[PDB]
RNA sequence: ACUGAAACUGUAGUAGAACCAAUCGGGGUCGUCAAUA
């Protein structure tokens, strides 16, 4: 399970692989550097669902996210989502502390 | 401006001599499987 911390979200575009570390930056060992947040954002899906019907693996999307903290690390908790062509709407605010997933209000 | 008649294509000969349906294999035994929070 340690090895997952040095995986990066990726795609292939035509015939090149692409990487999407996004706002996070790739640390030397491949881990997200300097305690910056996980490369991918986290979508609540089987509990505290962030609904638009629930999105699906092919969905191209636009979304708000919030920086959340847990223990040794932090991550972009998705807050609200729309299909890409649709309007995302207004900025959400200070989410619930979902237990040890603590809000920051950094959105 | 008088059909020739009569005559067994049969008589003797072992489709056989030689060759392995066989060569190798313990009815045996350990750590995997799924990916995140």
């Amino acid at each position: 399970a340690t090895m997952g911390l040095q995986m990066v979200p990726a795609r292939i575009e035509g015939d090149n692989i692409v990487l999407y570390p996004g706002t996070s930056r790739i640390g030397n060992n491949g881990r997200p550097a300097n305690n910056d947040p996980m490369y991918a954002a986290w979508l609540p899906y089987y509990q505290n669902r962030i609904a638009y019907q629930m999105a699906e693996h092919g969905d191209h999307v636009r979304f708000w996210a919030e920086r959340y903290t847990r223990g040794n690390f932090c991550y972009w908790r998705v807050r609200q989502i729309a299909r890409h062509n649709q309007n995302l709407g207004n900025r959400p605010e200070r989410g619930r502390n979902y237990g040890q997933h603590h809000s920051t209000g950094v959105i």
